[PDB]
């Protein structure tokens, strides 16, 4: 589990989004794993607007945070899961690490700010959605 929170909008996995997210819904998109739901009060992280592919993510399975070198946003072909069938997501980088289901929701940031979220895992490797094109969480 696990969300981003900046400005106004709570950032999570969409195969984990909850009734309140849904029902304060302002974006979604299941090829990419995402939902952004709006909130309250005014969240504390900064988005990173960057072409960085050296970062940090936390592992909720390991209570750690690792560094890691991570490939570019890109469409990849991702296994079965109890969440989607196989299938090809959107907007996703892949680095060597551990993940397992729960581990959804851990940021990975690099100097810059919050890079994205643990969407994906599986022998050794870690899948995570980007959000640095998604201008519009800086405003509004
Ligand atoms: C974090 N992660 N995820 C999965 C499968 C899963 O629940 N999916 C893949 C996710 C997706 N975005 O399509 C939903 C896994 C399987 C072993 C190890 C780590 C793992
Ligand atoms: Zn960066």
């Amino acid at each position: 589990s696990g969300a981003i929170y900046v400005g106004n909008y709570r950032v999570v996995n969409r195969h984990l989004a909850t009734h309140n997210d849904w029902a304060n819904l302002v974006w979604e998109d299941s090829s990419r794993d995402l939902l952004v739901s709006s909130t309250t009060a005014q969240g504390c992280d900064t988005i990173a607007r960057c072409d960085c592919q050296t970062g940090v993510y936390y592992c909720s399975s390991r209570r750690k945070h690792y560094p890691v070198s991570f490939s570019k946003p890109s469409l990849i072909f991702v296994e079965a899961s109890e969440y989607y069938p196989a299938r090809y997501q959107s907007h996703l980088m892949l680095a060597v690490g551990h993940s397992e289901p729960g581990d959804c929701g851990g940021i990975l940031r690099c100097q810059h700010g919050v890079v994205g979220i643990v969407s994906t895992g599986g022998n050794g490797l870690v899948g995570f959605a980007d959000v640095r094109d998604l201008l519009w969480l800086d405003e509004e």
